[PDB]
């Protein structure tokens, strides 16, 4: 009837990974009754304007070669930096890879992808080109954007060594930096569930078309082998490219956070389910749904038509990874930002691992499984509530905890102990116009 | 603790469709905090004995030309009209194509489909015939029976435009009449989970035999590509379509609703789930899962022979679409009827979208994300008290909310305010014999 | 807020499947308002060190002549049972072949399959051999190990006449025996959840290389149809193959069980979900994932190696069934077990099904759709807390029921009426150490 | 606001609920010539609206009173340009955007 | 003889169009008794 | 469409006929010159023309909608409604008898005939205008044939319409007013006042 510590402590870190006060590390609190072990990953890059040696063709160019430096095309990408430009950074739930970046010469009307699947994507600190028309880049062709993964190499080598896994909690946060007097630009920052799946995509087959001529030799297999049949199994992401550009954003869902380009963000992506079961670890390949063309069977036609039906196009990310199901998406852009910015990114990923015997887990286990369903419902309660980002220095918020945590806790079911905690009133997150108010009225000045 | 108006007021819309009452649409009371415009789609169609003109064939007649006219065959279904006849309407979760209308000369020993893919289905006003050996029908074959979709073009307009949507209510209105003397016949209705899925059939490739007698050209690629592979994937129903006749449906399910003809029905199609999430719209072929023949793996067989194990036939309807998942299938059965007898078929349906920025339904919005746990709770309680039918013109139950509502809500949980409300009693539907009682006892005497 | 008999009842057969007390059989306490028939299935086998007579070839000398039997290379199974052997009974969730049967000359590092499916697998009287290289055996090869499937027809029989089933509950009981002083060896046993899906491998297809040399044909059909395609689907179990050895299982799960070989084994099979709904009868190949090789896209590879990806290896059984999902997989492990030992393997096995109109099951329905939800939540909170076996003998728990049952009963939410029933403490179930104690402290003095 | 045509979108979209209300339409008449014909663009959610202005303006229209006396109203000084701005009765608006 | 809610409603969003407080919509206060829909 | 759309619409059996007062759309009826003019009745435009970016030699062929002329000469009568009424699937051997009553007031010309009758009784009556104007949203569209001399009107009616305009009220309260049902169909009809109307017709 009343939340434990442990409860308590699970949900502080998870509701904000990176407040000053999370330094122990507490496991979902389910009594699982096994061995595991508690993995803290904090990293931190220094995003900025990528030199000509960063960058890498992703076109036929590199096609079996290996990486393919710009050929002295990068005289565009510097007229790009005589203008503002655009970052966008894409949390998808992937383990490793945590987000992925992108600049652009100006905000995009879709965060769209490319069909053919890009040759060598880059980690971070190389970057890699793709064509203004949506297209893979080769030398002497219009650069249209750049694109990078963040990789964290020790989730790597810890999730090859482990039976199960499940991730705990994970923040992404993003100092924003600014020569004096060009510190223009403003922030958008959304989560949203997009819950992918194993799905294979729907090809075509190679029908062979021999025409033997020979006088004993008449057998003609033209044996129509040119059905439809299904590609490799991928893990395709149902995430709207189409409608991730900022304003449709910010118009969507009313939690979005909207801000000044000095505040940066910080994000704490959270899970859009009550239960965070363990899985075992299997990489697969990562790949992104898009929208159909041909209608097919969405209008009467005949039984060979029905074949080329709502075929949505699916886009490969080549690369390989397992995703934490049921957590958020998260989309940030920065808008109008000065090309000579410095984004010091931060990030904060908690996870639980099963050590395998004799795994070098295994000499890292804690053993304690407690159970506390009531922290759970209190997180279930509070999804639709916390905002999905604020600004960079706003940690160590006063309200959570004592005040939110336990004005949520006595809601569920009739597990309630105390009279009344502190009544809840909704919040205005009006970080543009200065009128901030927390869920209990008190106001926020800024102490950045 | 307590009920709010809107939760009140949307699940009278759920189990209520049609009635009196329900003018004002309210949207699923979850709190999901999104810009949302709800849709409420009311039809009538006028069944009867479809003319000649309104007859195709769905045969090889017409593969590639266009919908085919029965060549003047009428004169069997004009003898079928010379007895009596027998309807069927199946309501599958289907957005648009709201309902399958089926004529019968005589009442099946199953709701059987046809093997090979049928050409050109036909919208209601156009019936298809298909043949009485369970096969497509062309022109000089033994015609088996009637078969319509009706459409929604409206629904198919709206979500076109959506960038989500959800399936709030559904109700089907059967108002029943005929000439005098000439009124007898039976009605039957029964709702059950059919819950589809997106699956692939297994089929065969095509492999090559070439046999290339050339002196120079021997290579005699007779390579084995007819293996077994996925077809593309379709949104399959697992439809009990051999247990589909109505006398095996009144002896399985004790809320099937049974009547006289004239009374008509009412079928407020309910959901079998407690969560009703927002869904992409994304269109796909509809089939219908059958029954398999070869038993393959299911006896000890050979590594060769696993390959043709239990594959489960797939009836494909040629028609594309998206289901409301965890909505119940309803079928419905006019047996006995006069041939010349007229069917007033109403349809209401509403459901919840999330609209496109700049698509016509953001002109339509409504702003209001209630949240009401208990009116959920209270659903799922309800789902196996409601009767899965009503006479047609059993609208506005009096047992309703402030009654059977309010004797549901109490029981969930400890979350109890009222000392007690009304006790409920096992209500007993029996229309055929005019000894209808309400779940507190109370007598219906007909209204019609 | 008082649980009835009828869920006591169940959940007494369902802890205690074996238990001297349940006698009648009583239905899932859901209200599900269908006509349903409960069958049990008791059966007993002999298990024991085959006879020559018994053992068959798996490998390529029986591909499709039948079941080929040991051309008397049954010396060096005879070698084997000159020392000390090894048995495995590994419980999937499979409704027929309840458990299967593995002997094996020493313990083996895991649970390893053949890569290529198995010829003849052979129901339990009759064993097949497979190598010691972890491959399918032939006639001068070197054995491995013995497997065996046991097999209930009535099961099979029953499952074909119904409409609908669902696993009630599932018992294992392993009486051990052996010659005096030749009692040596332990028992190990544990249950996990290997939730099992229907997935296809990935498979590569067959390209036709046609070099027509012919003067007028010359079309060289080269088609490239050596694509990758998904193979049949299959019913694929994630089960730790790797890590079912018995000191890995011991040393993960808390509460399995460990013992001397001569207290046996009782497992009451239980299950991972608090919703059992009805399934149509539905057989499928089942088969069970192993581990990749190649990493893929794993890491930055080309677009055209990411088809050759994580490819996960998928081991063929050669069987076919419905499982019952969400029911949990059980390992036992005899190891240092006499060779002239002998195994009283009893089962028991109650699922409900939904009578086919006219099947042989309509004549044993047995109509009382009684809802209980606190009986289900009670199950689900002690899913965590008994142990995954017991001995042989330790039938009719005194803790169990007006026990443990209250004293969980009272847990759920706040539908609690007497005041305190008893304190609930942590067991030491300590078989080895002849130290066991119940969930309330009263310790257990040895019945065998 | 719309009439539908049958079978058009906007008949999915319907509000069934008719009100009648003279006082509204009357006082919307006599307050036509008093508002400013236009504001900073920031100067939404004016205070003084809705139950000051729409009430002191309620009871002047015949003697369809039942309030006796809501709020004189006075003259105000739109005067943007200077910062010297009062609202309809006399409170001065200081800058807020 | 008094305002009733749905006219001071239509008077707040025909006087104060982009007011914050205007959020949902209401029609003409003069009971045309038609299906209408408002946009 | 006119039964989706109007709620005043009236619905019935055939064999209950209709009985159709035309009301007017304005509260003020003033008088008019005779002027006999074509009448014509608007259709629906085609060619688009200038709704779209067009030249300006196609601004000529814009929205234009089709006027269909009746080839009949008339004065109308300005803000009085156009009633419509169907009846379908109806005998072929029917027999409509049509009863119509049009009362209009004139000014007559110096030595014409209507001269010779004529009404020096100019009455002035405010409420009484003010109560028609507000009863027009009320009042159904159509009655059975037969359900002429309604109880309800005149003194429960118009008086309990009688005290809401503005404030002009004497009696305190007449008769509370409540929404009729006027499902001719099902014959469940209740007046203005909750009153069951049976069918006396």
């Amino acid at each position: 009837a009343v939340v434990t510590a442990a409860g308590l402590a699970w949900l502080r870190q998870y509701l904000n990974p990176m407040g000053p006060d999370t330094t122990s590390v507490t496991g979902y609190p389910d009594g699982s009754a096994v061995t595991t072990c508690i993995a803290d990953y904090s990293n931190t890059f220094n995003v900025s304007f990528p030199p000509r040696e960063a960058l890498y063709c992703t076109g036929s160019s590199s096609s079996e070669k290996p990486t393919l430096v710009d050929a002295d095309n990068y005289a565009k990408i510097d007229k790009w930096s005589n203008y503002d430009i655009t970052l966008c950074v894409l949390a998808l739930p992937m383990l490793r890879n945590v987000v992925m970046l992108r600049l652009y010469p100006h905000t995009p009307t879709a965060f769209a992808l490319t069909e053919q699947t890009p040759n060598f994507p880059q980690r971070f600190p190389n970057w890699s080109v793709y064509s203004a028309d949506g297209t893979r880049f080769n030398n002497g062709d219009e650069p249209g954007y750049l694109q990078s993964y963040v990789y964290l190499p020790n989730v790597d080598k810890h999730l090859s060594a482990a039976r199960g896994y499940r991730l705990l909690s994970r923040g992404i946060t993003g100092i924003f930096s600014a020569p004096a007097l060009e510190t223009q630009g403003f922030v958008t920052a959304c989560q949203y569930l997009a819950e992918g799946s194993i799905q294979s995509q729907s090809i075509k087959s190679d029908a062979v078309r021999s025409v033997t001529v020979n006088s004993d030799g008449t057998v003609k297999n033209v044996e129509s082998s040119s059905q439809t049949v299904s590609s490799m199994p991928r893990y395709v992401f149902p995430l709207d490219g189409d409608n991730c550009a900022p304003s449709s954003l910010t118009e969507t869902y009313h939690q979005a956070y909207q801000s000044k380009a000095t505040d940066g963000f910080y994000m704490p992506v959270l899970s859009s389910s009550r239960d965070n079961p363990f899985h075992p670890p299997q990489p697969r390949a990562i790949a992104v749904y898009g929208s159909f063309l041909a209608r097919g069977c969405l209008d009467p036609v005949s039984e060979a038509h029905e074949a080329d039906g709502p075929t949505h196009d699916i886009y490969r990310l080549n690369v390989a990874d397992d995703v934490a199901p049921l957590f958020n998406t998260g989309v940030v852009w920065f808008e109008g930002i000065s090309p000579k910015f410095s984004l010091k990114l931060k990030t904060r990923t908690v996870l639980q691992y099963i050590p395998t015997s004799g795994s070098v887990l295994a000499n890292f286990t804690r053993h304690e499984p407690t159970y506390d369903q009531i922290a759970l419902d209190a997180a279930d309660r509070l999804r639709n509530l916390m905002p999905h980002a604020y600004p960079a220095a706003y940690n160590d918020w006063g309200w959570l905890g004592d005040l939110l945590d336990s004005a949520i806790s006595m809601l569920p079911g009739v597990g309630t102990v105390y009279n009344i905690a502190k009544p809840l009133i909704k919040p205005a997150w009006n970080w543009l116009g200065n009128k901030v108010s927390d869920f209990f009225g008190n106001p926020v000045a800024r102490d950045g």
